[PDB]
């Protein structure tokens, strides 16, 4: 009966994201890993390539639902009867940033509660970015993917 | 269902911490407002004060139930059936010190997610620390505490 | 006879910067709110718009005064016989670029003061930008921006 | 006609105080350096060496005003008809701590305005407690003080 | 036979830059000053003319060598034969993502030891950015910047 | 021929620092672990029993001196003919006050270079406060330390 929504751009979705869906859907009985389209960012996939592989990156975990959404958060998070948003938090960085989000949200949706989670150690130091800067230089980053993002992060800078 | 507990010191409970406590109450089934018994710095108000202060300021909420504890804060959540513990996030220093505490956290109790929450910007610059130096010097705090604690502030500093 | 300045891009002027230049008349005799073209932060409004929009979100304070610049602000500063730059502090990140701006600044004019004011708790949250986005969201923005600004953010989007 | 106060502990005033406060008669008709007369830890410096320390040091600027007091810095300000509260500001750990001051502040005085001031890279990374550190351990801190101050703490030191 | 490298975009190296390799040189036998040709960066000067200019602004350190690359860091280090990845420190920004990229790097290069230098307080508040943006409104930069690359940045601007 | 210091408190010797000296000596061809005889804080252990723990969880590494130390760092430094300070870093609130220090120290000791270190990131969350704090608690800190300091700490603790 409890419903979390854990948005992001997921361009692509790392193991990172991979630990904190997987330790929502431990706390949460339902997850939807709501994926922005985010033209504003220029992803590298387009937003069916990021659902399709999240997805799959995901299908281990039973109570997981992936879905794209161009629209305000709060509104998505309501249309999705979610009253939980999720966050990972990495830094000092991304802290004060999303404490201004969740501010904001509140005022948008103020029964939509914002819940902070702490990564693993093994994944504090990563972010989508990172991972393809690295990449594009031919570093190893199969660490840090699940196989099928690795596959198609590999395939895309081929091209 | 879902158990969480909040644990801290509560020297005394201020507005903050009912913020907090109440947005847990909303999340999950039942949340232990866990006080801890032998504080590091002599506590202001002794255990039994803290303890009943806090009932008395949370017995509006009906799955809230408030603890003394004098143990290590993962060791009382696994004797308490606790998979999520709770905590409040203020400003920077406070999230580098939980990063740190929840990767130990981690390591001490794998089985207990550490949850943060942000406060209302009504509450987001105060602490009991901050209310005690405030009232200690003759200032106004009553807006930061629950009627009870302001109470037994008033008669605590005028002796 | 003190005169001081607030520079920014105000794109477009938020209930935020209505605060501080407030504040700010209410320390020092004329205020310049400064408006800087920033043709290198691809401005929503244009600069004459801006200015505009600004003229009219602070009529009712006497000792304001709005005029756009493209120059050196330490050049501008002068220029305009202010010997105080005011600016507003929200969280860690403008404060360590603030910082780096105001050494800069001493070293261009050392007789320019810089002072710094804390925004009010209504506002720590709020940019330009995290309004813009909302807005481009259709997020309702009316809190947070005077009612002249909101009218053209809204007409601005509908384009 | 402004009145501004600049409170502090001063144990002992250093040259990155002598900074700030220069920088406030520039600014303000009258500024007041205000020593807290009773520090929560015990100052290597009585109230009344303090006083007569920063009184030398700052006798050169002729709106300065030396004054020692026990209330809270509030009730201070509102006695001496004080509309700033002058606050130097040195790293992330000082913007924290005064931003929480500053929102209690102006909850407990709505009509005093926080200021806040950069000190010189000269004296950016010093603090009263630094420089006792480094003097009682047998390190060279005569840059970092007036010399009035130099002499005393050298006297202080050999008993 | 210890051999370090200090990597970088260098558009345009300053006095800061300067003063990390000088102290790089002091402990370390070779220096190899890496300037990446960062096409992400859209730098102002090209790969060649920055080599240039740092060549001729390190040429009185008789151990450092001025080399382009465009590898993946960890690579170039190791194809260097160097140990040692140098990297100066200004502010927090920085100092969270340079802990990201020593991780990373520590992935790919575990016998790569990163190494981080603190500037001295005449450039602790300036970067390569800060001193173009001034530069653009014609301000005054000679303070921070070699003479050769002094003037070469006012002749790139008066094209 | 290059000489650093690794000064601390050393309040037991946890694994942590072993990691930051163990690095210390692939880069530096002797390294003195100096630890403080008269810590402001009374310490756990005395420096008889610090010296000796850490005696024997280095006595692995060739080029290792542990060496106790009541005077400045720098003095110190300066007598041990050592021209590198190495410091760990971890967090933000250790960015901030090693910044100080090293300014601190080059003004001490110009001739003596501070280089900072970053822990593995098994390690980045521990200090010897964290596992004495949950120690004393009665929880497991087993896999933070030598084995001989385990030993040690859980004597310590069961009187
Ligand atoms: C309060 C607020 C601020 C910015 C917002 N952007 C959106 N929608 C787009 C979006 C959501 C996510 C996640 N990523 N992206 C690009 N909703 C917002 N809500
Ligand atoms: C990981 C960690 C670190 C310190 C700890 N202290 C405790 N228990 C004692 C305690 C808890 C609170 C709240 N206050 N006090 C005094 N548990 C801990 N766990
Ligand atoms: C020291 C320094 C650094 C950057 C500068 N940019 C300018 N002028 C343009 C400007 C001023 C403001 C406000 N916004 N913008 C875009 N003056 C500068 N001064
Ligand atoms: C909002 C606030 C918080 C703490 C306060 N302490 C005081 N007065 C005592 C004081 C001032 C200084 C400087 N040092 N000391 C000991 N006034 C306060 N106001
Ligand atoms: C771990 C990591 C992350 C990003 C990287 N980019 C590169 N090469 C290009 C590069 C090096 C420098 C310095 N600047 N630039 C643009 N190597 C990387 N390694
Ligand atoms: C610049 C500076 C600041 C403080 C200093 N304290 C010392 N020596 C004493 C000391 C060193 C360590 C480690 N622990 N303890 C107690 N040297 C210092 N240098």
């Amino acid at each position: 009966q409890k419903r979390a929504i854990y948005p992001g751009t997921f361009d692509p979705i790392t193991n990172g994201h991979i630990d904190i869906v997987t330790r929502a859907t431990q706390m949460f009985d339902h997850v939807i890993l709501a994926i922005a389209a985010s033209p504003s960012k220029k992803p590298m996939f387009t937003l069916e390539e990021r659902v399709a592989l999240a997805q799959q990156a995901t299908a281990h975990l039973g109570n997981v639902e992936v879905v794209g959404f161009s629209d305000l958060m709060a509104n998505f998070a309501r249309n999705q009867h979610a009253t939980v948003l999720i966050r990972g938090l990495r830094a000092v960085a991304d802290f004060e940033y999303e404490m201004q989000l969740a501010h904001m949200n509140r005022h948008l949706m103020p029964e939509l509660e914002s819940v902070f989670l702490m990564p693993s150690k093994e994944w504090s130091f990563i972010s989508s970015s990172l991972v393809k800067e690295v990449a594009r230089h031919q570093g190893d980053v199969t660490h840090f993917l699940p196989e099928n993002v690795h596959q198609a992060l590999m395939a895309k800078l081929a091209v």
